[PDB]
């Protein structure tokens, strides 16, 4: 499983539209559910929103220059659906499409392959007003949007990702209400999860109809579950958390079914129509895998919707998010996914870490982020050397940005953003990543 | 046979002088046999000629910049003998030599290693008027020209190629008359083949006399032969086609003899003088291998000079040239050459494909050329992983150019040339090649 | 030993402060022992000195541009102790610190990792006036200087080297008197060797106290010894020369003891205080290995301090220094060092060769330097493929420079320096090294 001649590996960085673009009410853009959600008192730390963010809508040439300087071969970005179709379905916003044309063409001029993500959580509010992902029609609206983007951009862009982290859009957005649109209802979360996955499948078929050379995948985040206890009920807690976070989304895509143990525990029906599971399980060219941390759980008969709770394990390394740092879990997750779901290949579409950064003498020295990055790259390559088909790695993120309900206080960039001036300052982790790209 | 530490691989692009330079009657250049041949009604499609071509004589800085942008480490180009010695033998044209000085120095400033080919078919007409390659003296004229080029440029240029594709210069130029100088006579083709190969050997010795650190090879195109029939006579047809196309030129270089079955079938004498076969078979640092397609043949008792004919096999993928696409033959050819001729190392000095390209919105999306390139690189690395010493790959061609008797209608570039404006437009295949160079 | 996914390799070039900087009495710099030594007639060939050298203090941006052009990932340089602390201990010289800040920041802007060496022989004369390395306090002065440099620069610089080639500073500087400070006394050489090594250990501990992520090593030159004789006394000569050159410095660092056979043969006491050997042998992240040549010796009962003499072996290839070229010794040395001393990893911090160069038509063609470089890189990778953990290679040197007692007459650069104009001219070896960096 050692390197052989001709083998390739792609190095990238990742962002998303609402987190960096700004220009939220400029260039014809319509509001997203995160514009609305960010206006709710208490929804986002410090009352932050994405109105300006990193002003990447105006500063994209600088950010593209930083990518070329890093030496990445690829740039994972998302298209803001409400920027290009403000009404969700209907007329294209030519000014919005022109922005992505300039972004794409600028990347290609610099030798960077853009990897578009079609849905990274910024659903048009116009479609939320019709029920959003609770409405089955939203899967079809998404597929039509996806087709239009492929028709516009696939002459240049050959590697597509449909949706990003349906776990967050479905469960965090519709069951726990801590992400847009902020709904708290199990049935709604179930419906949303099915329509996100159906949208993925319909969009995949729509993209392939544009051209047979195009590649398509989905990005799923996986959160491996462990328990500190030995009781059978604590082992059940691990099984339930794994089903809720991981198998609920992986099983439809790769096995054409929902995990029966979770379906039974929910006691609700997934709104599956004829043809849905064939569409959701349509073959993919790759899995986009997001990994950051493992969760520690224990049984809790009182917890809902499933009888387990999170545990904060003692004496473990944690990031500024409070997330456990455990790179060995990354290796084991990659091996598990390859055996369980057998994706043709895997791209790490996100991995990274957030820490308290300080600017000293105009510079940012972030050794904790360097250490996380080094150890997780090592863990990834450990899996690749065992035969897991990992074809590339995208660092989350190129720049500090709007970290959803945490706002701007949580910095994931390898490049620092001073939001007072929009100055970009490469951190120590940027120089480390630059070296790794060149010298591997 | 996997990668080991220290192993190297060279990525390049290839062109030739008459096909790109233009400035055919500028800078003191004298006419070549292709200037003459292109003036004959019916000799070249659409009446095309190389008077202007890609105007690389003036635009070489842009083309070198495109090479740096692609990331190639090497540039295979040819020196126009009639630009540097218009009378074929005698005085150097200082203006022509200064052009190659500027080209070479510009490549080196950009980190690109130029690989000069001394003869890529543009014999000075002054020498054709004395018999060209039919005249034994032409081997010596070529060797003197080669010595002068090494004396001028080998302070910088360490890797030389003498001649390119003697199959074309000898048989297509002097037996079939479809390439310059347009002669149609078997004995003349035999004489030309021997004097091309003798010129190669004399030039190799002359270059090594300039400096012992210099490396020298020859570029041969090989066209593997198959048959769809099972008869013994169709198997004989394969042997005859292989002998005519491949062994006629490979056997003198690597085995110091002409293939006896073809000599006997011709019924003519090769004009071999004392010392010739030792000179032709002088040890080489590498073979430059050109590969594009395999030929399908069958026996034909009426055919001349040998009793076989070409067959257009049914239901196979073909390029815009009508050439079969069969990358597995590339792997098998590389393995066979390594066993049969055992060159110290192999450089793919040409491989590529031509398709009808369309400019849409100022861009050129050429998925069929991308696919050919991907599959032939895969096939080449398959041979390298079996132990074949392939040390580099040069894509034919950087830019669309004058495709000999096909004229400009046949486009081999990974960069499109709009001949009305001389604009260069990178095709999808350019972005693919750029990625492969970086990420392998 | 199987190249695997994730393995890295660092390509660099090396210089040192006194050899390139110039500006010896500018920018607040205080004199070093080499400023003083170079003023003594007969100490340096042609009366050369480092007053101007390559004027890199003023031309560093040009030199950094040349490094970026070569494509190196790393730049090994030394900090001039008397430029940053002119009195050796005490006040920092802000102008000197600012120079290294600009150098470091310029390298990082270009994607180059600076590798600082803290002591490359330019001891402040103010400290020599107090006994220099003969004075135990010099080990502590060095450690305090090292701590201040890490405090200033380790926000950016993570890989440190303490001292370079104590063989030269101790034996050539204090026993043979052919390098600064020009002393000729065995006991002084022994004292100096101990305080250099103690300084290394104290500085390593001081650097690690600044930040636990910092890496530290030492650079040792090793000169493998052979004999042409078969007698038992000539085999003893090999053991003595190996002990004098190599084990005297390697054994303290990696085995916490001085080689007992050499201690006995000297018959002198090393000024070891309790605790010193634990300090000297403090664990290192890597060994910086310098290799240029092997020595041939024979027994000589009359020789001092040890009964052997150098032999000039007949009929071997030699550089312009008179040094034997024998790349196989490099492979065997790397294997031996890894087996006997087991450094966690090895960086080749210096290897290279000097030849008489000639400028012809504004260019420098140096095939003998190319050949040495090619063969020693091959020999290094042979050791890596046997499992030796060689993580990078730094060519000595980026530019021609002041070759100590040989002056400017001995040119080690892959880039030529015309000292009349300070023009930099890349040699053939620069283009070769550029290719190796890209294509390996
Ligand atoms: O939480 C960090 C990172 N993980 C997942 C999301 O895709 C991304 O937008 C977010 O910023
Ligand atoms: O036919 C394509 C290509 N192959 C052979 C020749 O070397 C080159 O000049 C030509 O353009
Ligand atoms: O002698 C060549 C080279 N060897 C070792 C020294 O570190 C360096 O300064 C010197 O120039």
């Amino acid at each position: 499983h050692m390197k052989k001649w001709g083998d390739m590996f792609t190095w990238g960085v990742s962002t998303s539209s609402y987190q960096i673009e700004g220009a939220a009410n400029q260039g014809g853009r319509g509001p997203s559910i995160w514009d609305t959600f960010s206006k709710i008192p208490g929804a986002v730390a410090n009352g932050d929103n994405g109105d300006v963010a990193c002003d990447h809508y105006h500063r994209y040439n600088e950010d593209l220059d930083l990518m070329k300087w890093l030496g990445v071969g690829a740039y994972r970005f998302s298209i803001a659906w409400p920027r290009v179709i403000p009404s969700g379905y209907g007329a294209l916003n030519k000014e919005g499409m022109d922005f992505y044309d300039r972004l794409i063409d600028g990347a290609l001029e610099r030798g960077i392959t853009p990897w578009p993500t079609l849905y990274h959580w910024d659903l048009p509010q116009s479609l939320q007003d019709k029920g959003g992902w609770n409405n089955r029609d939203c899967a079809y609206w998404f597929a039509e949007y996806s087709q239009k983007m492929a028709e516009a951009f696939s002459d240049r862009l050959k590697n597509w990702i449909t949706i990003n982290e349906p776990f967050c859009s479905a469960w965090l957005g519709h069951l726990y209400g801590v992400m847009a649109p902020g709904i708290k209802d199990l049935k709604t979360g179930i419906n949303a999860s099915h329509h996100l996955l159906l949208g993925h499948g319909l969009a995949t078929k729509a993209i392939r109809e544009v051209s047979s050379e195009l590649k398509v995948g989905i990005t799923l985040n996986f959160t491996p579950a462990i328990t500190l206890g030995e009781s059978s009920e604590d082992k059940l807690a691990v099984e339930l958390a794994d089903g809720f976070d991981n198998r609920w989304f992986g099983d439809p895509v790769f096995k054409a079914k929902y995990p029966e143990d979770i379906v039974k525990a929910f006691g609700k029906e997934v709104p599956i129509h004829p043809g849905d599971m064939e569409i959701i399980s349509t073959p993919l060219d790759y899995l986009g895998l997001n990994y950051y941390f493992r969760q520690t759980v224990e049984y809790d008969a009182t917890a809902k919707p499933l009888p387990y709770k999170q545990v904060t394990a003692p004496n473990v390394e944690r990031t500024g998010m409070g997330w456990e740092v455990h790179a060995q879990s990354f290796t084991e997750l990659l091996e598990r996914v390859s055996k369980e779901y057998k994706p043709k290949e895997i791209f790490i579409t996100e991995n990274g870490s957030a820490w308290d950064d300080e600017v000293v003498d105009g510079k940012v020295d972030d050794p904790n982020r360097v250490s996380y990055l080094e150890r997780h790259l090592d863990a990834m390559f450990a899996a690749k050397n065992k035969g897991v088909p990992i074809s590339g790695y995208f660092a989350w993120s190129l720049i500090d940005n709007f970290e959803w309900a945490y706002g701007y206080a949580k910095r994931f960039g390898i490049i620092y953003v001073d939001y007072q001036t929009q100055k970009r300052i490469p951190k120590s982790s940027a120089y480390y990543y630059q070296k790794r790209i060149k010298e591997s």
